[PDB]
């Protein structure tokens, strides 16, 4: 299909179109990307991801078309600890994508110790950070093997839902990210990216999260997506 | 998802989200449900179907909701014979649905010699056997309602099938390019015949009499409503 749209206001336990990888599973009408115990509390050393089952036609060389797409979602991070980790990311990758071996902790279940475009919301500490202040969480745009090619300072709020809208306009090639907390606190980050230079024509979209020794829940509460091929 | 929509203006050969069953395959940027030879001519004794890969949440008991959905598509039938057969149908069925054994010919690859709702366009000989007809099927009851239809070799028929959960009315409107129109509607509580989650698609077949069943385009939308 040239166009595909879907919306999950919530995530009831009886899902059919989500591909669960790692520890990801549905609990309390939401997707718990990382493992939680019987009390709903996060546990260490866990990685999980979800992908929508239907493949998305991101671009088509034969018709010189590229898709205009938008992904809207909300998540919340909760941790009994003071420094929850490591983060959650929205990503776009080849259809057969699976959790790389050893991609735990700061690797978010997306990178090995590749073809991908992702937007990560990190809360982990990386002393050697080269594109963001390591002393504070950050939102970063990833392109292929370059993580956080563009970033913006962000604030972690335990138990608070962050509403995010990620949009891509093939005419300008701008990948825009706008995230807001319920009080209106806003974070913005944008970057120019020709999707044809980093991803195959057909891809799958979804989310990934992980926790190493430091942990927190990565609860995906809602998600809507739309894509349409446009000449170009 | 509560809502799901997809659109196929055409069907290029690089399909990823279609479940092909039987002889169904892509040719000339369209889905040839029934088998064609090297010259593109239809052949006898063939059955084929396609289903979209993503499942549709048609209704949900817990929230007392039923989906409002629409299915728009265009197809054309061509045959060297003057009595092309047997027909093409749009259908809704359980996700694991497969071609029933012995469902060729007039069975359209949908019925065995039962959870399903279909709209069939029959051209072979509850209706006037003298001419083709469009029929609505509910479970094991075929043609619970029908309307006389005219087959036109090589001409595209544009169809819109809609379901309104408030009235439980399943509406069908088909038109040829000259404006000729056919319509048929029937009340059906989808909860009484189908499971909560289903797959949607098309099916077609030809027995000794044959014709192409070319699905040219298809768009679909569904949203659960209170």
């Amino acid at each position: 299909q040239d166009s595909l749209s879907f919306g999950f206001p919530t995530f009831p336990s009886d899902q059919k179109n989500l591909i669960f990888q790692g520890d990801a599973q549905i609990k309390n009408n939401a997707v718990q990307l990382t493992k939680t115990d019987s009390n709903g509390n996060p546990v260490a050393s866990t990685v999980g991801r979800i992908l929508f089952s239907a493949q998305v036609h991101l671009w088509e060389k034969s018709s010189s078309r590229v898709a205009n797409f938008q992904s809207q979602f909300s998540f919340s991070l909760k941790s009994p600890l003071s420094n929850g980790a490591d983060g959650i990311a929205f990503f776009i990758a080849p259809p057969d994508t699976t959790i790389p071996s050893g991609s735990g902790g700061g690797l978010l279940g997306l990178f090995a110790p590749n073809q991908v475009i992702a937007v990560e919301f990190d809360t982990f500490y990386a002393q050697d950070s080269n594109t963001w202040d390591p002393n504070y969480p950050h939102i970063g745009i990833d392109v292929n093997s370059i993580r956080s090619v563009k970033t913006v300072k962000w604030d972690r709020r335990d138990g608070q839902s962050l509403n995010v809208l990620v949009t891509f306009n093939p005419s300008t090639r701008n990948l825009d990210v706008v995230a807001t907390y319920s009080d209106g606190t806003r974070y913005e980050v944008s970057y120019e990216v020709d999707v044809r230079s980093v991803l195959p024509e057909w891809v799958r979209v979804g989310f990934s999260a992980a926790s190493g020794e430091q942990y927190q829940t990565h609860t995906l509460e809602s998600w809507s997506f739309t894509s349409t091929l446009l000449y170009t």
